[PDB]
């Protein structure tokens, strides 16, 4: 996929500002989650507690973000930005506010009552693709990845899909091979793709669906988006 260069260019201009409104809604959603960390039993409950108007506003801000700035895969891809020179130059300075925008796109995806969490899937895979650097922040991404896998295949209204489709449908890349072209060291070195294809195969075969509790899921998501937020991804 090609990120519209004009729209991405607009994002450079409105970056710090959209980032600010973004961190507003994060602090809200996160504060509201702090009150009810045991009554929020599922995304739908997260929704009711937030309020329709808060929710409606949440989706409208995400809509403008998505349409105006060309984010076809719903969020920001640091692997993509690091890979393609034109985008690197455009964004190399703006890593801090980019992390904020992505956080927002991650957090509100917790509201997806289909449990597909396409945006969280994107963010986790992007993290997995980005890391060459020595980190155990990787480990956390693998774990969160297995949870998203449970959440997807544990919901019986979600169609059976291959590991390939599960991975690529949320990435601005066209094939599994292509991922080898844009990834960091860890992806190739630890044969990460095979681990994911394995995990995905076993989770949809297993009668055990040891899904985590939502408030624990949410807390792990918030935690993970926070670690990400103090990591230097752009080279
Ligand atoms: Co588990
Ligand atoms: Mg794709």
């Amino acid at each position: 996929s090609i990120w519209d260069i004009e729209k991405a260019s607009l994002l450079v201009n409105d970056c710090q500002n959209i980032a600010n409104m973004a961190e507003q809604k994060v602090m809200m959603v996160s504060a509201i989650f702090s009150e009810s960390s045991k009554d929020i039993v599922n995304p739908e409950s997260f929704s009711e507690r937030l309020g329709k108007e808060t929710v409606k506003d949440l989706y409208e801000f995400n809509e403008q973000l998505t349409t105006k700035y060309g984010l076809e895969f719903r969020t920001i891809f640091f692997s993509y930005i690091r890979k393609y020179d034109a985008y690197w130059c455009l964004f190399e300075d703006l890593e801090k506010p980019l992390k904020s925008i992505q956080f927002f796109t991650g957090l509100i995806d917790l509201l997806d009552n289909t449990n597909k969490h396409l945006t969280l899937r994107s963010i986790v895979l992007d993290a997995l693709l980005s890391a060459d650097e020595e980190d155990s922040f990787y480990g956390d991404a693998l774990v969160l990845f297995e949870e998203l896998v449970i959440r997807y295949f544990g919901t019986d209204s979600n169609p059976s899909i291959d590991a390939s489709e599960f991975i690529l449908s949320c990435l601005p890349y066209t094939s599994l091979d292509a991922l080898n072209v844009v990834c960091g060291q860890v992806w190739k070195s630890q044969k990460i793709c095979d681990f994911l294809k394995s995990t995905i195969g076993n989770t949809s075969n297993s009668p055990l669906q040891l899904r985590a509790s939502f408030p624990a899921f949410v807390n792990a998501v918030i935690h993970f988006l926070l670690e990400f937020k103090n990591v230097r991804r752009l080279e």
